[PDB]
RNA sequence: GAUCGAUCGAUCGGCAUCGAUGCCGAUCGAUCGAUC
């Protein structure tokens, strides 16, 4: 198998005395196999007739299902029963059966906590060793510091019997929150006490030999120009004054609905001030309801018009106005199919008017991105070098990611590269997500063999994942705080690698040389702290545990009274009447239908999703699920707008827990 | 293997009010229930 290195064994000898350690070490060092030496010295030293249980959290699929294979082909020669359990687990043989019936367990922190909080796991003294992967999560609301909660609250006043050793494993602890070296240190101090952790084990003796294991990479900051001369804003903008006018010729008071002063098209401040104005324009009252939907929904398709518009105007300087110009051919397509309106109408003829001096000024070499330019001659220079080197190129958003593959492709310069794609699950209002074996083929197929040169990643590369050692890890605009920084400086370990961050905003390299500062006041505290006493540190965390379980302890009022009166729900385009909160049922607290054949007759089908019935709204309502024998439609809160019975009131709601009412469950009788 | 609905958590940027609170947008992770 393998052998364990002298600082692999440095870093554990604090954690094989039976102390509370964090293990910070640099990532690709071997920290798994330092918590396997631990655990295996831990297992071992109990006594004939007395056992041993670890746990193992870890935080992703990926991540839990790699560091229970690789538990259970290390520990299961010994004769140690290594079992997982996670969400994809199925509802038999329970936790508690399970728990009982395994000597190491590899888990996923809700599910101890949704154990820990529902009684079937009484307390963590079940346990003898607890190791968090990754442990600089233990923080607000984190669930390993709603396990550490528990952990404390049985140390702290009500004193049961033994309580496990914590261990985490961790590679940056973030002194982020803090400007300077004391501040840094408290929250260093504050970290450990959140763990109950007294060491900081780093490498210190070994560290020549370290180096030979990990290599950090060289930072180079390309602060490119934007272009002087942007036709494609010109026109973009030109339309975007021409709705406004628009929409302030139907409604006379869009300069007090919101209090954004300022607002420059194609800004994020521009974005906030149209989502307040449309929230605001969907909340109006009048006493005519021709009138007032009439109004409403001409604002509507104003405010959508304006915001896909800036959205454009945003992809447009961080990608090819060919890309924005895709953007917003797809959403007047999609908004042509669902029903034109004379408003409707108007918009996208005044958009055809500029479209093909639109389509002319995006086709043209000379008004290409600079930035676009800049990346293109970086891994021209790159390939060039070294032309098997692989590349990370870490990207903010998806619809960006998907830029910068289909420019990758078809650039006649970058001939050389093979992009792959890896963005995160869970679907949004425009992208559908990647699924975790779309995932796992993605991540095999790139490595140093070949079948992928160049991953397009976004955020999801860059904590737990296991992906190959690359030699360029260029941020396209990437910044964070400083965990983020030393994550993704991290995957390119490989000798004589290089981390470029290409931007054109003045204030992103000082926010990254603000990180760079940062880490260096992380280091120093750490190496601070590691010259306490180690009582004096003892006592300091256990001051700081007992002011945070006092401040903790005086929160417990986050509950508020459920409403009964009646309530309706109108579109939130048209601002038609859907039904009442009264024939609203709830199946499960989480599947919220619709009792009644009034409704039926206010939805339209297109499983099935169900869209409003007037003339031209076709607003998007809810959709057609399959319950255990029925297909009853369920709504969503966030497409409808709750207008009081006795009082005029309109209130909006994002989620449907923050609509309190009173939710009858459904009953199929 | 592919989804649906709900919820929780973390990060970044932006906005409003008085460093704090609240909100918006984007990113990621996880959990409960149901379906194919
Ligand atoms: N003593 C050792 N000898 C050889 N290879 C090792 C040794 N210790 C660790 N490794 C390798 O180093 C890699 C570290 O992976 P992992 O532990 O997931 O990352 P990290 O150490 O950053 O958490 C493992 O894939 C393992 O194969
Ligand atoms: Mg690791
Ligand atoms: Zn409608």
């Amino acid at each position: 198998p393998f052998k364990p290195r002298n600082y692999q064994l440095e870093l554990a000898l604090p954690a094989m005395k039976g102390k509370n350690t964090i293990i910070c070490a640099p990532t690709g060092c071997g920290k798994t196999f330092v918590s396997l030496l631990i655990c295996e010295h831990h297992l071992k030293k109990f006594p004939q007739g007395q056992k041993g249980k670890v746990v193992f959290f870890a935080n992703q699929i990926p991540v839990y299902e790699q560091q229970k294979s690789v538990f259970s082909k290390y520990f299961e020669r010994h004769g140690y029963r290594v079992t997982g359990i996670s969400g994809a687990t199925a509802e038999n043989v329970p936790v508690e059966q399970i728990v009982e019936n395994n000597d190491i367990i590899i888990l996923t922190p809700q599910i101890l906590v949704n154990n820990l909080k529902k009684g079937t796991i009484p307390s963590l003294s079940i346990f003898t060793l607890m190791i968090f992967d990754e442990c600089h999560n233990t923080s607000k609301q984190h669930p390993y510091n709603m396990i550490m909660f528990n952990y404390l609250d049985q140390k702290l006043g009500g004193s049961s019997g033994p309580l496990p050793q914590v261990i985490g494993l961790t590679a940056s602890v973030g002194v982020g929150d803090a400007k300077n070296t004391d501040e840094a240190l408290d929250y260093i101090c504050k970290l450990c006490a959140s763990l109950d952790a007294s060491v900081i084990a780093t490498v210190k003796h070994n560290l020549e030999e370290l180096e030979q294991v990990v290599y950090k990479p060289q930072k180079f900051f390309r602060k490119v120009e934007s272009r002087i001369s942007d036709k494609f804003k010109y026109i973009i903008a030109q339309l975007m004054r021409d709705t406004e006018s628009l929409a302030k010729r139907i409604c006379k008071d869009l300069e007090n609905l919101s209090q954004i002063q300022n607002r420059e098209f194609g800004t994020q401040k521009y974005e906030q001030w149209i989502v307040t104005v449309q929230k605001a324009c969907m909340v109006f009252q009048m006493p005519d309801k021709d009138e007032e939907s009439r109004i409403c929904k001409a604002l509507f398709l104003y405010t959508s018009h304006l915001r896909k518009y800036n959205d454009a105007l945003i992809i447009s300087e961080h990608a090819r106005m060919k890309d924005a110009l895709d953007y917003l051919k797809d959403f007047f397509s999609n908004v042509r199919a669902a029903g034109f309106d004379e408003i409707e109408q108007d918009l996208t003829q005044r958009f055809e008017e500029k479209l093909q001096e639109l389509e002319s000024v995006s086709r043209d070499p000379s008004n290409e991105n600079p930035k676009l330019e800049d990346l293109c001659f970086i891994l021209q220079e790159e390939y060039h070098l070294n032309p098997e080197t692989i590349t990370i190129l870490f990207v903010k958003t998806r619809a960006l990611v998907d830029a910068l593959k289909n420019w990758i492709e078809g650039n006649p310069k970058l001939s050389f590269l093979k992009p792959g794609i890896l963005t995160g699950r869970g679907k949004t209002n425009q992208n559908t997500g990647m699924t975790l074996p779309a995932q796992k083929c993605i991540l095999d197929a790139f490595k140093a063999s070949g079948d992928h040169n160049i991953l397009i990643a976004t955020s999801v590369a860059d904590e737990g994942i296991d992906i190959a050692q690359c030699n360029l890890v260029i941020l396209y605009e990437y910044v964070g705080n400083v965990i983020k920084m030393i994550q993704t400086r991290g995957r390119g370990r490989a000798r004589g690698s290089k981390c470029f961050l290409l931007t054109s905003n003045a204030g992103v390299i000082e926010k990254e040389q603000i990180n760079m500062y940062k880490e260096k006041m992380m280091n120093d505290s750490i190496l601070r702290l590691q010259t306490w006493d180690e009582a004096v540190f003892r006592e300091k965390i256990l001051h700081i545990q007992t002011h945070e379980k006092f401040i903790r302890d005086s929160q417990e009022k986050p509950k508020p009274v459920p409403d009964k009166e009646n309530k309706k729900l109108l579109c939130r385009k048209c601002k038609a009447l859907a039904c009442y909160t009264a024939d609203v049922r709830v199946i499960e607290e989480c599947h919220y239908t619709v009792l009644g054949d009034a409704f039926k007759e206010c939805f339209v089908s297109r499983r099935a999703k169900i869209f409003c019935a007037r003339q031209n709204c076709s607003h998007d309502w809810g959709i057609h699920v399959k319950y255990k024998t029925f297909e009853i439609p369920v709504i969503k809160i966030e497409s409808f707008v709750v207008e009081d019975i006795a009082t005029g009131v309109q209130t909006l709601y994002s989620k449907w827990k923050d609509f309190h009412f009173e939710k009858i469950p459904f009953d199929p009788a």
